[PDB]
Parts: structure tokens; C-alpha cells; sequence
């Protein structure tokens, strides 16, 4: 059921800030190169392709800063305890992104393919390799696993 | 696994077996119809992340490029048989809505057309267009998009 | 300054149905493998990448069928003598299509591969292999030639 | 026949490094906000889509430094009096952007939406909008013109 949330360009791993088994609610979301069990994900499948992305260790959900149903670039990303349709993303493992309810993607604040370690991510329309994202094993960050089942 | 059909998004016709038996014979063609029966329900056997059999639910046989080859070319039949090796790898990408081969060519409509009649025959085919994407939907409600890969 | 209109997939040219240096008003335009001094094209450049698509032999120009400027899919293309901004294409040599001020592109009828001979052409938004067009020499099918100079 | 290269997402244009009429050989070619008669270019057609992009005052046109045939990503582009066909371009005036023989693009080196003045250009083979340019008029710079003929 779990797995990490790789940036594919430059191997980091989405982390909460801090890197908390217990996050507080609205704590950022960052990329990290650590691996360990405060920074697996899952991911509760609500409708079809849609669902939340959970936070293993806390049980938070990630939500675009706000919960707004129609974020713009640049919202930040954090975790929370709230569970409603505007925390709604899908796992786009053949596009290999994270795509949120309204059409924007997850990305890595200022867009590089290469960020350094406590990157903030935000929501951003842009398509490009730098918001490119696989899911992988706990034991194995280059075994692609499957996070809907 | 969940029970689906498989809908071609531009038509609205469906993938079935070649009469609609719930036993195929092994190589029958896999061809489209309007029609919604069980003898047409399709499941989804995960094997390796994203690749696995798609499986006639009715008969347990799942879907083949006629011959098995690894990397078989333009118009090279679908069908159905009983035989599981990984030339038989599919995976059912829902956000681009197409039905891809291991070797990365796609399920076609022969001829390729957004409004293939009753009985067409399905193909390999490296294309990408409108005529052959394909949604996976439910039993109950052809426009009710499912999760085939749980 | 005179180049063919060649259907990419098929080697098949755009003629005007009946091949004549004079086609009437309103005559459809269609593909036919024949090369002659009747199926050679001009491009007059009206607004950087915008301009009319000209039948060498006879003056009259590419319209949708009825002139909209917004036509629908499946609107017939046909030869006409007069001059206005809902005649107005670009030839994308880049992507290898032929574009309408609207959006939409120049196809084959039916949008096969392979169209035989007096196929029609038509409007569609769609793209694919059997909508693409290159623009070649009438010296050598095969060698392509800039329609812009 | 003269233009200015204007980074699409910026507004910044295309620059010799230091302005000059007469840039030196392997001038570095940047991105700068200014308009003036040393950052006019023109383009000459050699095959079909193919040509040089000359700058205007000097006669010099773009090269990937070291003139390879194909120069790995982050070659930077200068200016050099030599003309083969290594310094081939074509200018996608479609799809909004400057290609290479050998199929990569120029950039902005770092690939921002917003380089500063004097940022370097290099090649790179990654599409997005950070790398898309368009040529338009010395008097006007958002009247696209048609920098073929
Ligand atoms: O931001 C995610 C990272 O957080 C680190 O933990 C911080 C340590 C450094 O280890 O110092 C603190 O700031 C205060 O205790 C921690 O929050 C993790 O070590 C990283 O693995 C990573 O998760
Ligand atoms: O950050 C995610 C959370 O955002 C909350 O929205 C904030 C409310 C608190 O309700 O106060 C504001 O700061 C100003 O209105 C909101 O942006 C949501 O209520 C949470 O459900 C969650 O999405
Ligand atoms: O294949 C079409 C799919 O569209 C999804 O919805 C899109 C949202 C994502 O929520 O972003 C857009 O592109 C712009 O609003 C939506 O069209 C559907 O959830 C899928 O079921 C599917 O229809
Ligand atoms: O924050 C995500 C966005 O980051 C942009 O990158 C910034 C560029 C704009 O290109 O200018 C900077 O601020 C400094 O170079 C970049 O950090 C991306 O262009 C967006 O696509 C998006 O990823
Ligand atoms: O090919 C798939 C279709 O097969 C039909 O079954 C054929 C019937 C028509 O009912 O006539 C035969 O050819 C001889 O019995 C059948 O094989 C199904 O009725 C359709 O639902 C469809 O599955
Ligand atoms: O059609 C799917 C099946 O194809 C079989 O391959 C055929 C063999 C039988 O082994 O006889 C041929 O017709 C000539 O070599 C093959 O095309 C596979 O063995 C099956 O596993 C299955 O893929
Ligand atoms: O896009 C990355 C993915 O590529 C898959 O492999 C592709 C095969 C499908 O097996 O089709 C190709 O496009 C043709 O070569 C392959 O690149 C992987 O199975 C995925 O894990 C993933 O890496
Ligand atoms: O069989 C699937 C393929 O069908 C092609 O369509 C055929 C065209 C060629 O475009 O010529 C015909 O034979 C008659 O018009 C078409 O049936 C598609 O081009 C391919 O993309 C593919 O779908
Ligand atoms: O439709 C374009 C084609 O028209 C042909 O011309 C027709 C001849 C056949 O030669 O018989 C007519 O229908 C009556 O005279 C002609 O209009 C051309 O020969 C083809 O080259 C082609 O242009
Ligand atoms: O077919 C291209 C031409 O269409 C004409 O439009 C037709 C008018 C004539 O004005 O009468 C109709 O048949 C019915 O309204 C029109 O479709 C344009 O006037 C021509 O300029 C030309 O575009
Ligand atoms: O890529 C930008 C270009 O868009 C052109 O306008 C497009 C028309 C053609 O007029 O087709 C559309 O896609 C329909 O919406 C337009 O966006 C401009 O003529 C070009 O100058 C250029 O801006
Ligand atoms: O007329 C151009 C259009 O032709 C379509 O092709 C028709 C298909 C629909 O797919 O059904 C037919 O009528 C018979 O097979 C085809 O002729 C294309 O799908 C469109 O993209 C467009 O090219
Ligand atoms: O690099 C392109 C820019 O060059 C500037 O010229 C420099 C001036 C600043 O005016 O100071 C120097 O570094 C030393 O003389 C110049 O090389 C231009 O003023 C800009 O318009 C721009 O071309
Ligand atoms: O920078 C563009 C120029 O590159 C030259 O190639 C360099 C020669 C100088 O002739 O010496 C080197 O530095 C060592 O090999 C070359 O990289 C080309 O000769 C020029 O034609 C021009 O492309
Ligand atoms: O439509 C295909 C076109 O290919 C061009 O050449 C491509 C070059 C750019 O020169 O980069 C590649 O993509 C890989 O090297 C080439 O295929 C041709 O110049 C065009 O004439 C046209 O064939
Ligand atoms: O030099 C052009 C290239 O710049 C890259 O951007 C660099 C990113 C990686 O995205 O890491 C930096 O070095 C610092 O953030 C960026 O300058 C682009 O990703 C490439 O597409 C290309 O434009
Ligand atoms: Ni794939």
C-alpha cells in the first residue's frame, strides 16, 4: 500500500517539512533525498481515478494551501487532517505526474529539475520534466509500484 | 478484481468476443458491439505495476496479439486464449484513455475508424488519434468510468 | 515560387476536381496522384504566417465552402475567385498541415491514409497521420520547397 | 527581412553580449531587454526551412560554440563569421521556437520564464515554455513578422 513519491529527474522524495511522523495541519511539503518511514505516502482512492494522498505515519491528507477548488500557480502545498473534495488528486503513472482536481500539477517551487534538499512544492499548470513524478517501492526508490491498489 | 467494460470512447461500442460466447474458442478475434452481457465483462489481472492480462471475465482467457510475438506489428490481430506469458502484457492507461501493448503499440479498431460498425475487428497499431481511445466503465452504467486496476 | 500540395501518407496531391486551368467557382478541391501544370499551387502572404492558398493555373484561391469564418467540421474546401480573411490558411511546414484562420485543418474526406483518387477534402479540428501535408517541388515530388518566399 | 528575436515568455530579446555592430568571433549570444540596430537579425534561407540567422550589423551568424554537428545540451550559442551547414537553424515561427540541425533548441541557459539581463543562451533538447521565441518587427516588438522572405 505504501510507497514514496519520487521527483524523476532528480531522484528526491516528497517529505513533510520537518520530516514529522506527526506533521501539524499545514505543514509544507517538500522534496528530500532522506528515505524513511515519515515520508511513505498512500493513496485512498474516492472516485475512480481520484483520492487522497495520505501521509502514512499521520494519516494528513495533502491539500493545496487554502483548500480552494480552483488553486492558482504557485499555491503551496501542505498537509492536513481535512478530508474534502478539493484535496482531491490523481496518481498519473503513465504520464508520470500528480494531477489535482482542477487541472494543475504538483511541482517543485521554481522548477528544477534538480532541487536541493527543503524545496517547497506548489501547484502549477506548466507540463514540463521538472513536475514529473514515479512511485516507488519503500524498499527499492527504483521499483515503479502500483499506488492504486 | 472489478468487472468492466471495455468502451470505445468515440463510438460507444463495446470489445466482446467474436459471437459472444462465455467460452471462446482460444484465438477467437476480439471485435466491437453495441451490445451489454455478461459474455462481454472484462477484468484486469495486475501482474507487474502497470502491466498485466486484460481477461475475459466469462472464460478466464485473456487478450492476445494473435501469435504472442513480443514486439508484433501494424495490424496484427487481437484475440482472446487461455496461454498467460508476458506477450501478453497490457496495461489500461485511463488518463489518456488508450489500451497499450507492451511493446508500446495500442488496440485499434481495424480500419480505424470513430464509428466502427458491429463486428469490426481489433488491431495492433502504433497510432495514436481519436479512433482508439477506450474507457473502462461499468457493468451497471456504460458511462460510469471504474477502476480497473483494483 | 510554385510548389505541390502532397498528401503526406499517400504521395496523393490537393488538384481541383476535374483538373482544369480554369476551374468554375465553388469547384471542390480533391487528391489525385497526377502531376500537371494544373495542380500546382501558389501561397500569397497576406499577414505574416496567413495567406491565400492559390491555384497557379486559374487565380482562384482556397475557401471553405461558403466562406465562414468559423465553418464546421466536414465544411467541403473548393476553389473561389474572391479575396476575404475567411479564406485565409497557413502552411505549417513545421508540423506538416495546412491550418484555417479558425483552427482547424485541411483534410482528407473520410481522413484515410490512403484516399484513392477524387477524394474529397474537407475541414476537421483533428489531427493525425492522414491530415499532414508537405509542400514539394512540381520538378520533384520528393524535395521539399519553401511555400513562404 | 529584419527582426528582433524576442523570448516569448520575457519580452527579453536576443543580444550580442555588449552590443556591438562588430562582435568579435564566439561573442556569446545573450538575453537583454533593450532595442537597438545591434540586436537586429535577419535569416538566410539556405534549404528549404534551413538557413543562418545573421546578425544584421555585423554579418556574423548563430553558431553552437565549436561548430559540432550534434552539440550536447548546454553548448552555448555565439556569434562567428563562418558559414556550414553546423550552423544550420530553422526558425518555428508555429510552434514558437528556434531549432538546430541536429534537433535541439535554444534556451535561456538555466531555462527560466524570467532570465535576467545578460543571461547566456545554450542548446538543449527539452521543449517547454521557458524555450519559445518569437520574431517580430524593430518598430514594433508584438507585431509578429514573417522572417522567411
Ligand atoms: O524537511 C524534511 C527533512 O526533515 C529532517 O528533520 C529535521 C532535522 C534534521 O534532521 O532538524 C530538524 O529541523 C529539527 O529536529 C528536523 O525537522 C529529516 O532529517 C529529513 O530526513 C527530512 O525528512
Ligand atoms: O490548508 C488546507 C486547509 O485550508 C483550510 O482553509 C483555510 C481556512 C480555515 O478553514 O482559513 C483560511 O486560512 C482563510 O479562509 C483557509 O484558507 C480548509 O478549511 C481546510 O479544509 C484545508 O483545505
Ligand atoms: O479524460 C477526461 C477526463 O477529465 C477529468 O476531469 C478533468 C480535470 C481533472 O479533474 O481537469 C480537467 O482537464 C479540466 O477541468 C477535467 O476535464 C475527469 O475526472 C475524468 O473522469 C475524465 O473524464
Ligand atoms: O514554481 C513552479 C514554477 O517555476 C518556474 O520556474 C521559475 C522561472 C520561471 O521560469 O523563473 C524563476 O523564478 C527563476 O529562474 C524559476 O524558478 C517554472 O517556469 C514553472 O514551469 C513552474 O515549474
Ligand atoms: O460478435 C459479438 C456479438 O455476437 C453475437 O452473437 C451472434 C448471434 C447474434 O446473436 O448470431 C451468431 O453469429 C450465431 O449464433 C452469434 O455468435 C451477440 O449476440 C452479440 O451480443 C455480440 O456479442
Ligand atoms: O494467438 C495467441 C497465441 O499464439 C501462439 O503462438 C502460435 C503457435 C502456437 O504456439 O503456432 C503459431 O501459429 C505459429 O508459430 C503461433 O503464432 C502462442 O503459443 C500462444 O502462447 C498465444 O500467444
Ligand atoms: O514511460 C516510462 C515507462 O516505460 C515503460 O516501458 C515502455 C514500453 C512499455 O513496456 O513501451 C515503450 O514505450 C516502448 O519501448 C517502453 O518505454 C515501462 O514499462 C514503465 O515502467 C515506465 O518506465
Ligand atoms: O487498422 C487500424 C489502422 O486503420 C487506419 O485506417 C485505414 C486508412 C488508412 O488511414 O485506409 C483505410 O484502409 C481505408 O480508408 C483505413 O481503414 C488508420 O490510419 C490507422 O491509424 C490505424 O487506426
Ligand atoms: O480531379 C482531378 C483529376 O481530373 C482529371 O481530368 C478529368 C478527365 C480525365 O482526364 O475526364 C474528365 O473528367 C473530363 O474531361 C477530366 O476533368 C485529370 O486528368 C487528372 O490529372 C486530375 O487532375
Ligand atoms: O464557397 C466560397 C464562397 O462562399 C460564398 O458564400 C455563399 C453566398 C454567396 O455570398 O451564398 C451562399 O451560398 C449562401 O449564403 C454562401 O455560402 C462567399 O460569398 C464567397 O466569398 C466565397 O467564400
Ligand atoms: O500560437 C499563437 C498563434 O495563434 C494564432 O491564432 C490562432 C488561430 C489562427 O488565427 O487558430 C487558433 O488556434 C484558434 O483559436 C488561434 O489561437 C495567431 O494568428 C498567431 O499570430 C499566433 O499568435
Ligand atoms: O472527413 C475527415 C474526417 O474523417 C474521419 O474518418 C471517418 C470515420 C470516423 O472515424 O468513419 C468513417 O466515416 C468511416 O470509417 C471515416 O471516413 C476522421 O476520424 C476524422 O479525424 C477526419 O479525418
Ligand atoms: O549585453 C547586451 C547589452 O550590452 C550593453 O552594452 C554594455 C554597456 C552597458 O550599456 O557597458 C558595457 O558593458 C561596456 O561598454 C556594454 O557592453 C548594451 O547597452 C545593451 O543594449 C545590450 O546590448
Ligand atoms: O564557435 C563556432 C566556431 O567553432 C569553430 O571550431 C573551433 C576551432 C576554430 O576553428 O578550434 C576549436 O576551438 C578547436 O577545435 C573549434 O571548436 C569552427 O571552426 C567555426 O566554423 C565555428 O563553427
Ligand atoms: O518532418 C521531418 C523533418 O525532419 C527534419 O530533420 C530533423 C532534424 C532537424 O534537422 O532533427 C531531427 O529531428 C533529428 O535529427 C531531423 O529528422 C527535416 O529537415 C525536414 O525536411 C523534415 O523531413
Ligand atoms: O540551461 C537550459 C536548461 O536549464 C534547465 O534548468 C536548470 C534546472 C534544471 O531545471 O536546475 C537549474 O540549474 C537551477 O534550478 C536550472 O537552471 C532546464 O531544466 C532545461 O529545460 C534547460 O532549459
Ligand atoms: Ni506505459
Amino acid at each position: 500500500t505504501t510507497f514514496l513519491i519520487k521527483h524523476k529527474a532528480s531522484g528526491k522524495f516528497l517529505h513533510p517539512k520537518g520530516g514529522s511522523s506527526n506533521p501539524a495541519n499545514d505543514t509544507n511539503l517538500v522534496l528530500h533525498s532522506d528515505i524513511h518511514e515519515r515520508m511513505y505516502f498512500q493513496f485512498d482512492v474516492v472516485d475512480e481515478r481520484w483520492g487522497y494522498i495520505k501521509h502514512a505515519a499521520s494519516g494528513k491528507i495533502v491539500h493545496p494551501l487554502g483548500g480552494k477548488a480552483d488553486p492558482p500557480n504557485e499555491t503551496k502545498l501542505v498537509l492536513h487532517q481535512d478530508r474534502h473534495d478539493r484535496a482531491l488528486f490523481a496518481m498519473d503513472f503513465f504520464n508520470d505526474n500528480i494531477i489535482h482536481k482542477a487541472g494543475k500539477y504538483i511541482h517543485p517551487k521554481g522548477g528544477s529539475t534538480n532541487p536541493p534538499n527543503e524545496t517547497l512544492t506548489v501547484m502549477h499548470g506548466d507540463k514540463h520534466k521538472a513536475m514529473e513524478f514515479i512511485f516507488v517501492s519503500p524498499k527499492d526508490k527504483d521499483k515503479r509500484v502500483l499506488v492504486y491498489v
